[PDB]
């Protein structure tokens, strides 16, 4: 039966996506202080299970089900059986994407968000924000379907190969809302323009985590390809170049400017390069992959510094990596991608405009609505830990 | 040639099984104190090599060779060549299973078992217990054989898709024998009903380890499927749901009862869910996978507390995860599995009875015989470290 | 299209090779002191990105391009498009090999080499040494080419299945040059024959790293196979036996001689066994894989002790593992490999002689030339950190 190879491919790609969970756990846990080390681990596994349960129970239905009004899908609840012989593999892969998007959120708020806060934000992400935006961008993109209808953004021509916007930007916007609402760590910023660095206690784990993320990204992009043809290997090369030029560019910056704890920035550079090529890995050349990735690295470095100037404390640099990288990648698609991947009646300017409309829509929905709901939640159920718990650390203070 | 795809699948699944070794190393090492950190690592790599050598030299022969009397197989020693074009891939995968079962044993006895004790218990597991029980349950299940004869349990109808009993229960029973014989850590229990917690010093590594185990489990189940058809992806979905509902259920328990160091229990919940679906991933629905996994999570939580009440010190909760999860999964198969996977002349009651006979046989052989031999060994070659070595830690005390 | 399965195989094997990067990071970082922990991580990610950029930009061209004079290839710069439907997958896999070879170098010089020194040595490796030796040994071995010409060593009959010489020996020779030039750590050796051990502070990570390397090695060997046939699974079995007998033999030595911190040696044994079978995994029996791997383990143990006697400080034992294992594997091919894999007009003696010529050529070029250039560089740009930085540690002293 023909359908075997593609199913096996998707299943293996889904496995690689799951290693990104290990990667996030390591990346975050090494960027935090020992007194907070256990919290990050509990949240990463807990967040995963919650997200999976939600996506299985109804998130897949909302995102990929037949569209009632075009807002939201309305079938595929408690996913089990299908007549589409690619759908089960696809469901598993898409479940891993949902888990990715939500996991992304949690690294920004480290060292001062209460545990039940991670859970409630994860619920919001998995239940509403991710599947709804998902439907609008990718609602019609069901592997092996005969019967599918495009989401409204998708129909206007919005392109996102593997989720620079759908996964990465959605996570990043929600992370930005979270850090603005809970506020900066004690001791991070002082009085006028004072910025103290707070360094993780297990930074080798952050390099392990960077390599695990990089590995998982091959599955992330490779499993989104929708088929097999002789151009699949070009998605892999472009993934490798995106990440490596992201890091290499930051390395050049960093040698030049003699950055202290340069390890944080080069590692984030790699991740930003990977995020940026996620929109377009299938539609660009190797030179353009290097270019897009490299620029994303540079953007991540400058965005990190900008956030500090704004007194926003994003512990692992979710916003510089995922949000700025994801916006950059989504727009860059219009600039660099071979025009044959666009709508026939779209020029590069037309593609730029719809990529931008997607970016803006994502910001309004994934920053705007969470910002309002999380601010509401926080008035009646404070999300920041007590000063005592922050000082002593979530390990002893929160988890005894 | 047709046989290529299945061979490549098995080889990749075997690779995933090997990442479970990394996962066990991290899971255990994070649950132990720094003064013992090196011991756990030395034992994990050492145990692997010993087990592999044994399985290659003769364990495969005993487990899968043509059956002399039905007790034990008697060909395939020093495995090299075959006329079965699937046998070499299969041998490698089965070798990784043997290594899995033995590795499982070692986390229960942490912080007070002498190194050479791990080695001798590993020898017992790999040489006798695992391959013999293996033969009885799976002796006929040689990928691509024309000529095979079923083991006696297998012949009566005993079902175990990927080893809830064969791998997980066997390891767990041997772990239980080991902890009973070496006894509890100093400072764990006091006088009447006193229970002191002893917490690991690198618990982020235990989350890394949980994700690596979860990833490896896809290979563990996927490589046991015996073929490819369009239902393979359902084994993957059921694996994902088993693990995630295991963790999710414990999370619900834990929020409710406000558990201290909840991270230990949610992580074990995930592993218990995975163990439970290992018996039946190919024969149940997605809803039943969630159900079986979820119940396994709950059982693991309550079993953990029960063992403490019995003053049994199982450091990483091998028995709650692997043994209680494995027994539960093996019995649950009769309750939930589609009856088409049973013998034609078996009802659910008949299947329940043979699943139970398998459970009991496993306990008698894998707990009973090791308990007796290890107790004998311990009289003449004490397996517990000296109090000085336990207090100072196996790193300095044992490994200088 | 037929070419799909092999491409997917190569891409997945390349993914496994990338996990070796994670493995090296863990292996080295656990063998170093906490005060140096961050440096090792920064160097591992930085080294990767640099190597990738070089290999993409021109290293692939030098190594695999059409041969101008036979010294060096001269096309394939900024690799992008091809008419060979296997070439892109191959390029990615070969890029990961180049990164492997260079990464290997860096663990020997830990705790006292300046960061910019790692970068400059990496540039030398990736720009000149690896691709040029690569061309001579493997220049004609382009997956799916019709038009290829063999490198001069290759033409004489030099065999190296996956790079015991090309990857491992090249890295090891360059590592040896580096440690001789920067010299031993402060406090390592004293006066006459005094040897103080300096132990890593996170040795559990070195076991994680050993398992990740072992896993990646399946991809390393499997992706070098050049095709699919029914003997591919035998390369996997031989990989498993090589590594496990390497460790098992050292375990036997170590129990016997009661080695302190035995974990370091057994782990290195496993890696040495894997390195040794890298030359011949496709051409030997399972018994010979065990034999070659086992001997490599023993050699690694004795080489470790020898280097200490010579007052050479190789922190993670790169030279005992990669160089001594790689030389041993390359020569062992002549001894054990089925003669059908040789040139028709070559006996075992003829094969021995060309394997030896390859070994010697590699030493002259990959030790001799780097030794001279790095010694020159060091006169004008000292590669060793200041005593203050070594004592305080590269984390604070170098990275603030
Ligand atoms: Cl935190
Ligand atoms: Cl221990
Ligand atoms: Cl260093």
């Amino acid at each position: 039966s023909e359908s075997f190879l593609l199913n096996l491919w998707i299943l293996l790609c889904a496995c690689l996506v799951l290693i990104m969970q290990a990667g996030f756990t390591c990346f975050e846990s090494g960027n935090v202080r020992n007194k907070n080390s256990v919290n990050v681990a509990l949240k990463n596994v807990s967040d995963f299970c919650v997200c999976a349960v939600c996506y299985w129970a109804f998130g897949y239905a909302l995102m990929y089900g037949n569209s009632i009004d075009g807002i939201v899908g309305a079938n595929g609840f408690f996913y089990s059986t299908t007549t589409n012989s690619h759908e089960t593999s696809f469901f598993l892969f898409q479940l891993m994407f949902c888990c990715t998007s939500a996991t992304i959120i949690s690294g920004a708020v480290a060292e001062r968000m209460r545990f039940t806060g991670y859970i409630l934000v994860t619920l919001l992400a998995a239940s509403l924000i991710y599947p709804l935006f998902g439907h609008w961008a990718w609602g019609g993109r069901i592997l092996g379907s005969e019967t599918s209808t495009p989401g409204w953004l998708e129909q206007l021509g919005f392109i996102d190969f593997a989720g620079a916007t759908v996964v990465h930007s959605v996570g990043g916007w929600m992370a930005l809302a979270c850090v603005l609402i809970i506020g900066p760590r004690l001791g991070r910023f002082n009085n006028k323009h004072g910025v103290n660095q707070i360094f993780g206690d297990n930074l080798p784990l952050t390099a392990l985590g960077t390599f695990l993320l990089f590995l998982g990204w091959f599955g992330f992009n490779g499993g989104s390809y929708g088929k097999i043809d002789d151009m699949l290997s070009s998605v892999f090369v472009n993934t490798a170049l995106g990440g490596t030029f992201g890091g290499f560019v930051v390395l050049l910056i960093c040698i030049w400017q003699q950055s202290l704890l340069s390890i944080r920035f080069v590692l984030n550079g790699v991740l930003a390069g990977l995020v940026a090529i996620t929109a377009s890995a299938n539609s660009i050349s190797s030179i353009d992959a290097a270019t897009i990735g490299g620029i994303s690295g540079a953007l991540s470095f400058f965005a990190t510094i900008l956030l500090e100037k704004c007194k926003i404390d994003d512990v692992v640099s979710v916003v510089p990596v995922h949000l700025i990288g994801g916006i950059w990648g989504t727009l860059a698609l219009a600039i660099f991608a071979d025009g044959q991947y666009f709508i026939a009646g779209n020029s590069r300017v037309d593609q730029f405009l719809i990529q931008l409309l997607g970016v803006v829509t994502c910001g309004i929905f994934a920053f705007g609505l969470p910002y309002m709901l999380i601010r509401l939640l926080n008035r009646v159920y404070p999300l920041r830990v007590s000063p005592r718990v922050e000082i002593l650390g979530l390990n002893f203070g929160e988890f005894g």
